[PDB]
């Protein structure tokens, strides 16, 4: 039962999650089931893992197939699945220069990947936006813009400047010749979403470039096509000098990348880096299968009609605690003109739905790019009685 | 072929681990083959990694089973290997007070857990010893006692002091009423099996208690039996506050634990740290059949045991350039009178032999605990020749 989950899990976790309010036991497409036999539609994605949901057939072949063939060896040798997944990867990203790819185990050892080169440029400062999440480990966390999640352990790594996300003059005026790297998501998931202004990725590409400071684009969350482009960036037309993968890259199974572009790629040499899983056959060969889906059914495009659709829907309820509807593709954050974002959570519970409060005010969902878009109407339609019911 | 493997590393991946020598095709138990239809009997593991070897069918089946269950939620959601995964890691612990779990990825992250719990205590400082290794992440790298392998990256989190390892003084000295906490490895891994002189991890253990300083000890590469002691610090009848698994905890599949002890267990509090992918259930699953397979085999005695007999059958060869062999169970260090452990290394690659040079005087094994005795009775014959041929 649930109750029985829970204590059991309040027995041996630690307390750094709190308490899971459910239990489940199984998952197949956009479909979970808890441990009580409730079924939700999956609209969060285990928080834009779940790529193409549970159980997706291509996921499961690829990793059983591998697994009957060669596990994890290290980087002492060298194996198919990391360099294919590489070369994949380097082909969507597209680059005009030269590309190279370090494997690691999640979004937070992605961005260390890339702290890391940022100080082999010979400078020190950094520069994040408030409300930025980048990661717990003690160098991502430094380039996190969350005081509340970074302050009881500070002293954290330094130079770190934080400026306003979107502001153009604060972000020209903390870029120096000083800089050895700007952050940025190209969509602030963890804040709730937000969307810079039109623009902004261009102007920090070109403030960047002007100081030579590196541009990294953390593509964590925004990746893996969700937006209605591979990375998020490309919307933009602009190509940053390192870009950071991981939650979705593996379609659950631990993954991240850092990518690096032009000198960037050439800064780290040989024993100056490293982690003992990365690129491992068995998730590489998840990761594979996950792009190889993604392009023969479409999924980039889909995530942009059906991400449209989804907003237009929201819009339409013209509901008075929906301020407004923000993100791209199957990123959405419903802004509210009240805090009852987990209020809203909970009730979109009851109606069988899992989305995120990611702000007291802001509903975030990041469903699989698998979902119907059926399951997505019918969100909607749900939607009036679960805002009612939050208030 | 090896070459077109290599050309096609060289192209796309970063050059942080070098151009690896050769390329592997497929594995079973402890034999690999490369790409060119050659085996060789793993006496490295991937670097510990492969407590089971490849191909487990308990691994395989655990892992085929939760796909086809229930793949990744995230710690919004309980599930059932990773709470089960805690509860069996409890039990082997077998501390007298409660002890709580948080999981992630890789070694580096477990050892960053451990950072941010010891800055929850209200101290700074922190001592390690010197060549120690913890990690590569930006927390987990200050902590590794490489500077080499830190200068690059300076400024590093702090405040870290170094002392010599073993040097029961040198650490009495460096930890004081302002230490957080202090890291070691039971036998330093990375560094070349270094061993500690009998009672060092006991005086540890007495310096930090009457200090108030947490004990964290390093467990990522000496953990999981395969020192004859489920964790090799039970061989010394101590319980630190916190300790970290990795590597062989997923028999493959990433994952990596931080277990804390009494009061440590309840520093985290919710918000205060997590990992997007820990405890999956997927890698928990895999994680839980590697212990039960352990238990089922009898494969920690078998450790002791046929570690036992290794170390004294290279004794045995009486040749001039071994000085002696050190460490414990399945982890060895063979050390050398003369440096010629990497050329050691590429001729008993020749011989069908993967070995490890950690330091240019020793070589590492750490084979499969499933490794079968006349593979192991095959590289002591061999050695020699292994050991003619490199000087
Ligand atoms: O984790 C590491 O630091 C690492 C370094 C290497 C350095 C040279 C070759 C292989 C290597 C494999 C590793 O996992
Ligand atoms: O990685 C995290 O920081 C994280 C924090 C949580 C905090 C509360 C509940 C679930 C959570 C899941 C996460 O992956």
């Amino acid at each position: 039962t649930t109750a029985t989950m829970r204590q059991r899990w309040q027995a041996v976790m630690m307390n750094n999650y709190g308490t899971p309010p459910i239990a489940l036991a199984s998952g197949d497409g956009a479909v979970v089931t808890d441990v009580d036999g409730r079924t939700y539609i999956d609209l969060l994605g285990g928080i834009a893992v779940n790529v193409l949901g549970h159980r997706h057939p291509a996921v499961i072949e690829a990793v059983t197939r591998q697994m009957s063939t060669l596990g994890h060896t290290s980087n002492l040798y060298a194996t198919e699945p990391g360099i294919a997944l590489a070369e994949e990867l380097v082909a969507l990203l597209g680059a005009d220069q030269r590309t190279r790819v370090f494997f690691c185990n999640s979004g937070a050892e992605a961005n260390e990947a890339a702290f890391k080169l940022s100080r082999l440029t010979g400078r020190t400062k950094l520069v994040a936006a408030h409300d930025a999440f980048h990661g717990r480990t003690m160098g991502s966390l430094a380039l996190t813009g969350q005081p509340a999640k970074q302050t009881p352990f500070a002293p954290l790594p330094g130079d770190v400047t934080h400026v306003g996300y979107g502001d153009v003059d604060a972000l020209a005026a903390a870029v120096d010749d000083h800089t050895a790297a700007v952050f940025l998501e190209p969509i602030m998931g963890e804040s709730g979403v937000v969307v810079p202004p039109a623009g902004y990725l261009a102007a920090a590409r070109d403030i960047t470039a002007r100081r030579g400071a590196l541009l990294v684009l953390d593509e964590v969350q925004t990746g893996m096509g969700r937006t209605g482009a591979f990375f998020a960036h490309q919307h933009d037309g602009i190509t940053p000098d390192v870009v950071t993968l991981a939650k979705g890259l593996g379609g659950g199974l631990p993954i991240g990348a850092c990518l690096a572009v032009g000198p960037a790629a050439e800064l780290l040499t040989p024993g100056l880096h490293g982690s003992t899983f990365g690129g491992n056959p068995v998730c590489a060969a998840a990761a594979l299968a996950v792009l190889r889906v993604l392009a023969s059914d479409g999924l980039v495009r889909r995530a942009e009609v059906l991400g449209k659709s989804l907003r237009h829907g929201i819009e339409a309820l013209g509901h008075p605690l929906i301020d407004h509807v923000r993100g791209r593709g199957l990123l959405l954050g419903i802004a509210l003109t009240a805090p009852h974002a987990k209020d809203a959570e909970a009730t979109a519970r009851d109606a069988g739905y899992l989305v995120n409060a990611a702000a007291p005010d802001v509903i975030r969902l990041a469903p699989p790019l698998i979902i119907a878009e059926a399951q997505l109407d019918g969100f909607v339609a749900a939607l009036p009685a679960i805002l009612d019911r939050a208030v």
